[PDB]
């Protein structure tokens, strides 16, 4: 299954949980807090949790779901809570879309591969009867080849009394307390809009504040998808951009039953390229 690490082992490999960023010679990737570690010539991501149910749920889902587009869990620590993963050198899709820390903008070609990869990851989760509940660009990680890897299965799983997730990405019924794989489809629709536009899902100093509202402006003919295409690309073609927008639009249907299933989303993204 997974390797059982003692807390002392993870303490040393992260250089005593060096809270300084990587750029200043520390071990912090970012925020629990994520630290870069080195174990048996292999680079690892150690998430020190700062909660026990989310630790147990992450281990349970990870043991059942192993896929090319899912982040891989290597081990854990519970003596004296840490989760050890395969390290993703290119961080999150949110960070790469915002060009955080001077990284070059992602090309349209890279963005298409990322969208396909993320859809393949969600498909595997849904085939294994799991609902993510927090699909967003911050939860889509990028490996050494910029392959998309869905992360954070702490909230993975019908009604609930504890509404959890990210408001800007959440489906109307998810905000109402419902738990359905169709809510993950809606959230992926927001991610597709972030990929096309390079804009975050929410920006308080922006008009409109929420990205999913651009779908209304396009449908009401107030604007077009061309007006919203990320200008930080030089290789975007109208056909494939409209094809990705069509998938995003279908995903963002307010009525959950009118949304396509992940298999259809996966099919439409493959046809796009
Ligand atoms: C704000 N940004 C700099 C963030 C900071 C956290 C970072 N997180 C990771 N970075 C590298 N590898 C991994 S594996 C794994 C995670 C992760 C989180 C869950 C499992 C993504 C970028």
């Amino acid at each position: 299954r997974f390797h059982s690490f003692s807390f002392y082992e993870l303490k040393n490999v992260t250089n005593n949980f060096d809270e300084r960023p990587i750029s200043v010679g520390g071990n912090k990737m970012g925020e629990g807090v994520v630290y870069k570690g080195y174990v048996n010539n292999t680079t690892v991501a150690v998430k020190k949790l700062a909660l026990k149910q989310q630790f147990d749920q992450e281990i349970k889902v990870m043991a059942k779901c192993q896929h090319e587009n899912l982040v891989e869990l290597l081990g854990f620590s519970s003596d004296g809570l840490c989760l050890v993963y395969v390290y993703m050198p290119n961080g999150s899709l949110l960070d790469r879309l915002s060009c955080l820390d001077g990284t070059p903008p992602l090309s349209w070609h890279m963005r298409c591969k990322i969208a396909q990869g993320a859809a393949n990851g969600i498909n595997f989760l849904h085939e294994n009867h799991h609902i993510h509940r927090d699909i967003k660009s911050a939860n889509i990680l990028l490996d050494e080849a910029f392959t998309a890897k869905i992360s954070d299965f702490g909230l993975a799983r019908v009604m609930t009394s504890r509404i959890v997730g990210t408001t800007a990405y959440m489906a109307p019924e998810a905000l109402r307390g419902e738990i359905t794989p169709k809510s993950d489809i809606y959230s992926f629709g927001v991610v597709l809009l972030e990929i096309i536009t390079g804009l975050p899902a929410v920006d308080e100093h922006r008009e409109p504040q929420l990205l999913l509202d651009i779908k209304e402006e396009i449908e009401d003919e107030e604007k077009t998808i061309e007006d919203y295409i990320d200008k930080k690309m030089n290789d975007a073609d109208s056909t494939s951009v409209e094809a990705m927008y069509s998938v995003a639009s279908q995903c963002l249907h307010e009525k959950k039953n009118k949304r396509p299933d992940i298999k259809k989303v996966q099919q439409l993204l493959q046809e796009m390229t």
